[PDB]
């Protein structure tokens, strides 16, 4: 659904068509003007950062594994005559429709008997999904993956690509897959009895030399070398695929460009009348196009074990019954062609729709992981109460759409309760300790991180014990639309730390809430604060991120009693464009204000600019008003004359309109 | 007789034994003597038996 | 209907006898007995019993 | 809630017999007993006590 994913984008964000991606890492964000203030009994110290960049790093790598599951049939496409008043295939009108058609008379009785089983095999989501992946593999084919590269680095702990993804050879995305071609046979119209467990599709005119090569590779096993997101492992959809094309199927060309895959999709959707099938495939790919680079070192627990992708079995019986598909189809919603029409016009817009969906999910799974099991709406039972339909199993797209509904605070409506795609809530529901590997840089690591060893020499491979999952992404596109006090993503905020002159700089935060806001605002002001817990004896640093520049309470890496000693004569100025706290006395009052917002994207430590035309909000009415218009100007070549007009020179001629 | 779709591997064994002679050893009420109903039974199933 | 055209005249003649052969009571009776034989199959009968 | 509609007659027959005997109370009972054996697993029973 293009419509619901479009509304997630911010108001200030004005996207263009083309986006020239030339790397496997993008820092999307915005530039804002922060007017910071520090008030005290001595006086006020004002600062101003005119261009403050708050970013979330997003990569094109992520371990996924496809499995073939059984899903509901999508009945949108079949002629409206055979359907009854309630909206199910009234068998008896099917036998009537087949009888009054251009079918062979000896096949009518035997084909009608099979109809009861074969007409309820309508799900082309798996085919469209694979064909969409082939489009983006050939478009962004020049992106590279190095084996010994930095997945994450925060100064203390480092995590390499070798650690998370073993059995991984370095190669380009184009050179990753070597897809073998499945057989594309021609359906004989005079076949005695239809062959079930072999799908048959429709086609307009002649199957081109390149269309054979695309359909051949789409219905085949994906066995990748490099762990890419749009080239993950998928099982063999089918062995053989029939195509009811009276004009013969040309043999396989071998080569094809990304423009030829768009040609193949547009013919397949139009012939089969499968637009709702495409809408399902569009939302599936939106989840599993890009995966987020973790905010903290201990936020890598989400991507340790491979999340399963639920691909519904390829099943289509249109080739055997050409009569039942015509120009008057049955559809539930009137805006059922909107998702395809959006993709054909603006293919590269999927990148923006993808980051919008994963940012919405991973933000909400952040503040869902911090609720006790003894509650009404908890970790296990947040999907059941929200869903008001009848899906087969609460997995895939249902779990991701219900998280988006919680974030935006609106009602998401789909025409069919389809349960296909990636399932994210895997590591959460387990409710056990996860052992993430790490290579150390400094020697004073295991004070900060909950490490397995207490003394570790530099360059050693250690393990961190993560119990509660910290947030993987900070809200950026969904900044101050549905604000919570955990993230504290306000435009205006203030904190009041109360100290007396008798205290020699040392302040104890009994409250946990205002400790989080103090440590966060001090980092905007470019000050390196290092607090020490009095009960346990561990240490926390506000500088625990190089992207957002905020301090969340989950950076403590421990749930206990709150007694944080902060010594305010060991505060060090780290960044540029900073206010100085030289020597405070009395009550401190910190405050900031974010005024304006400008969309910015970075890649390879350089600005990535949006190019091409101005993207519009395509509606169903905007095309069918031109159908209402029809260009009703009678196609008659009316040539109008020009009267020559003489003036002073007479050498040169001058023509007038009348 | 008529049938919906394909006659399953077990449906053949049940219909085969139902249309046969009951020759019991012990005098049970639900296993009393019955003659052979029929020798052959046709099934109009386009999907093979 | 969806019948073979050469069979219509010969099948219609037989209809007078064959359409009045409708009694499946004997088949259902035997199939019901097979259900209960396999369900309560472990019951025993002794020869020299009271 | 399926594409393969050949298995519906078979599925219904087995489901009708099984749904009227569903009970997980005995499994949870033993799982709860295993929790408290591990937690309070240092209690001594002496045979020649009062």
């Amino acid at each position: 659904m293009s419509s619901l994913l479009n509304s997630l984008l911010p108001e200030y964000f004005k996207p263009k068509t083309n986006l020239n991606i030339n790397s496997s890492r993008v820092q999307y964000g915005f530039n804002a003007r922060i007017d910071m203030q520090y008030e005290d009994d001595s006086g006020t110290r004002k600062g101003s950062r005119p261009n403050a960049f708050m970013s979330n790093t997003v990569a094109f790598i992520g371990n996924y594994e496809g499995i073939i599951v059984d899903d509901i049939p999508i009945l949108d496409g079949l002629r409206a005559d055979i359907f009854d008043t309630h909206g199910d295939l009234d068998m008896g009108l099917v036998e009537d429709a087949l009888s009054k058609s251009t079918m062979i008379r000896r096949n009518v009785p035997t084909y009608t008997a099979y109809a009861s089983e074969l007409l309820y095999k309508r799900n082309l989501t798996s085919l469209f999904y694979n064909m969409l992946r082939l489009y983006y593999i050939k478009k962004w084919g020049s992106i590279k993956y190095e084996k010994d590269a930095i997945f994450y680095d925060n100064g203390h702990a480092c995590l390499l690509n070798r650690q998370l993804f073993p059995k991984s050879r370095d190669a380009s995305l184009e050179s990753s897959l070597s897809l073998p071609e499945a057989e594309i046979a021609m359906l004989d119209p005079g076949l005695e009895f239809p062959e079930e467990d072999v799908p048959a599709i429709l086609w307009h005119g002649r199957v081109s030399s390149r269309a054979t090569c695309i359909l051949g590779q789409a219905c085949s096993e994906f066995a990748p070398l490099a762990p890419f997101s749009i080239a993950h492992y998928s099982p063999q959809l089918t062995r053989k695929l029939f195509v009811n094309a009276p004009a013969g199927i040309e043999p396989s060309s071998g080569r094809y460009t990304h423009e030829d895959v768009k040609d193949a999709i547009t013919i397949l959707v139009s012939a089969n009348q499968a637009y709702t099938d495409f809408e399902a495939a569009y939302l599936m790919l939106a989840q599993t196009l890009v995966s987020p680079v973790p905010r903290t070192a201990e936020a890598s627990a989400w991507f340790i074990n491979a999340g399963m992708v639920n691909m519904p079995t390829l099943s289509c019986a249109n080739g055997y019954y050409p009569a039942l598909t015509n120009v008057n189809p049955y559809h539930r919603l009137d805006t059922w062609k909107d998702t395809l029409n959006h993709w054909v016009a603006y293919p590269d817009m999927l990148f923006y729709h993808s980051v919008a969906m994963i940012e919405s999910c991973y933000v909400e799974l952040g503040n869902v992981a911090r609720v006790s099991d003894s509650d009404a709406i908890n970790k296990y039972t947040f999907t059941e109460l929200s869903v008001q339909g009848r899906p087969v199993m609460n997995r895939g797209i249902i779990v991701d759409l219900t998280l988006v509904a919680m974030r935006t605070g609106r009602e998401i409506s789909l025409p069919y309760p389809v349960s296909c795609g990636l399932t994210r809530t895997d590591a959460l529901l387990q409710g056990t300790e996860i052992h993430v590997p790490v290579v150390v840089k400094d020697i004073d690591m295991p004070q900060y991180y909950n490490a397995i060893d207490k003394d570790v020499i530099e360059g050693q491979e250690t393990v961190i014990k993560v119990k509660q999952l910290p947030p993987a992404m900070y809200p950026i596109y969904t900044y101050g639309i549905n604000t919570t006090e955990f993230y504290s993503d306000h435009f205006e905020d203030q904190v009041q730390v109360e100290m007396a002159p008798i205290d020699n700089g040392k302040a104890v935060f009994n409250d946990a809430r205002k400790f989080s806001k103090f440590m966060s605002i001090m980092r905007m002001m470019g000050n390196d604060v290092t607090a020490t817990d009095l009960v346990t004896g561990r240490k926390v640093s506000n500088w625990a991120d190089n992207s957002s520049g905020r301090f969340l309470y989950t950076d403590v890496k421990y749930e206990g009693q709150t007694a944080f000693l902060v010594d305010m004569d060991t505060v060090k100025a780290r960044d540029h464009c900073w206010v100085s706290i030289v020597d405070p006395n009395g009550t401190m009052n910190l405050s900031y204000k974010m005024t304006n917002f400008r969309a910015a994207m970075f890649s390879r430590n350089k600005p990535l600019y949006m190019t091409g035309g101005s993207v519009r909000t395509i509606a169903t009415g905007n095309y069918r008003d031109a159908a209402e218009r029809l260009r009703a100007m009678d196609e008659t070549l009316r040539l109008k004359p020009f009267k020559i007009t003489e003036k002073l020179d007479f050498r040169v001629a001058a023509y007038a309109i009348p």
